[PDB]
């Protein structure tokens, strides 16, 4: 099991480049049992699981889940596709937003 800080020291925030995450995704192997924490400061940014289709449109209504207190830390536990965005104002238009896939511990 591995622990993940989204981000770096840059953390869960508006990027400047909209890629960043894309980035900071790329060459890292979620496994089953890992754990994804989101820092950020209480109220600036959040945290919505969302579906691929509310992901690639920003949708915040109707999260899977939505949690808004600062280290979000979440479990991975299935394999799979999964999508995380902010939904604190153009954050996700702008590029937070998270998209990953999950294999086998
Ligand atoms: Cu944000």
């Amino acid at each position: 099991m591995e622990d993940y800080d989204v981000g770096g020291d840059m953390e869960w925030k508006r990027p400047s480049d909209p890629k960043f995450y894309i980035t900071w995704a790329t060459g890292k192997t979620f496994r089953v049992g890992d754990e994804l924490e989101f820092d950020f400061a209480a109220g600036m940014h959040d945290v919505a699981v969302v579906t691929k289709d509310a992901f690639d449109n920003c949708k915040k209504e109707n999260p899977i889940s939505h949690m808004t207190t600062p280290p979000v830390k979440i479990m991975l536990n299935t394999t799979g596709p999964q999508y995380y965005i902010c939904t604190v104002g153009d954050h996700c238009r702008v590029g937070q937003k998270l998209s990953i896939n999950v294999v086998g511990a």
